[PDB]
């Protein structure tokens, strides 16, 4: 369970496994790809 772009999260293991929970918000983003 996760969420995505812009996910209202308060850490990085509140996105899915691709976003990134910035600090800067408080929000879920990925970066590139694997």
């Amino acid at each position: 369970t996760c969420r995505y772009l812009f996910g209202g999260c308060k850490t990085t293991a509140d996105c899915c496994k691709h976003l990134a929970c910035r600090s800067d918000g408080k929000y879920c983003a990925w970066d590139g790809t694997f």
